[PDB]
């Protein structure tokens, strides 16, 4: 919007040229539209007959807001957490995602176990400290998905000295063993091999875990008992 | 904004020199932009022709609100609580920071169960007793992770008067060995040897926790039961 003063007895008129042609408006407050850059406005001002030394105004406008900056495009397995955050300072933060995903913060709430439903395109916008709307920037979250509850083989009538060997059908790069009281191995092979000298040749319950090629653990599987027994 | 009365008749018009020159503006109530420090205009009236006294005013320049005074950067373990607050006096108090954390008071809710997603950059900013705001100040905090579940062996079948012997793989600086009625003995290895002269000389559910070079103590291990028998 343009402005001037108010004069008894005064007509306004407003130019775009300096020379006093291309008029624009005959009124007081005239509006601008479209405003890209700086821009002057020349108000020439005629009370009973005579016009005015022309006073010219200048209309500055502010920068474009940049593009606010977030992580690359990421990946989580099922389970993990999605954080998500931006570097840059702002009057205020809008973000908008998969699952109704909302917030104004600069570090969203994490979302705290990610799931299939959080997979998507988190997208946010800034308003910086004029006032002024950036453009919508935005990153994709994958979540990788974790294998199925394994399930576990053991020759259970074991007789002290014997080998302990457990073994499963699951697939995956590697295999988790959990001993009864917590200890445990990781091999790359379903079966697994347990000489009785070693600290995993002990009885009671055991689990195991299978872990995939985006590096995801199953869920452990049923506890199958080993019982080592006297001679 | 400064201001003038009305007075009919009148024209107005404000000068930033005594002397009446380098004229600003010819409205009554004409604007001040970008104020850094106190300055003066002059507002010279004139009804019929006739100009009036310099009527001068002094706008007067709130000083700059100080930055807000916060810890020093802290350090908290995976658990522990983190406890913010500033020491000065405020109208009111902006807090921000990691997993969302937002706040409006001197000292804030306290996180107490910090983790990961709790570590990082917390921001305060205030609001003066006259109305300016300060400069953004920060604390950062570390939350240092705690160890694993550790494993235990024991050598449990015991005949009474011969040693109770525990041990563990899990490192650490000191570990934690926990008796069955509770009374624990904290010991720099990972192997514990128990006279039967010692009052921690029991049989039951024995458990151990790790402490590591941040001091922070492991989930508690799986207990162990220890049989001493009689002779």
């Amino acid at each position: 919007s343009l402005s001037a003063g108010t004069v008894s007895g005064a007509s306004y008129a407003w130019y775009t040229d300096a020379g006093t042609s291309n008029q624009f408006s005959t009124l007081q407050n005239p509006t601008v539209n479209n405003l890209t850059n700086d821009s002057t406005f020349y108000l020439l001002v005629t009370v009973n007959g005579c016009p005015s030394a022309l006073d010219s105004t200048t209309v500055v406008v502010y920068p474009l807001t940049p593009s606010p900056s977030l992580p690359a495009d990421f990946a989580v397995c099922e389970g993990d957490d999605i954080a998500l955050s931006t570097s840059t300072v702002a009057s205020s933060y809008d973000w908008s995602g998969p699952n109704g995903f909302t917030s104004n913060a600069q570090n969203p709430v994490v979302i705290t176990n990610a799931t299939g439903s959080n997979a998507g395109v988190y997208t946010l916008s800034i308003v910086d400290g004029n006032g002024c709307s950036s453009a919508d920037t935005s990153v994709q979250v994958t979540v990788n998905a974790a294998p199925a509850q394994p399930s576990m083989t053991t020759n259970s009538p074991i007789c002290n000295g014997a080998d302990l060997v457990m073994s499963t059908s699951a697939t995956g790069n590697s295999y988790i063993w959990r001993a009864p009281n917590g200890a445990d191995t990781t091999t790359a092979s379903s079966t697994l091999t347990i000489v009785p000298t070693s600290s995993l040749y002990q009885s009671g319950n055991w689990t195991l875990s299978v872990v995939n090629a985006a590096g995801c653990v199953s869920p452990a599987s049923i506890a199958s008992a080993v019982e080592i027994n006297s001679i």
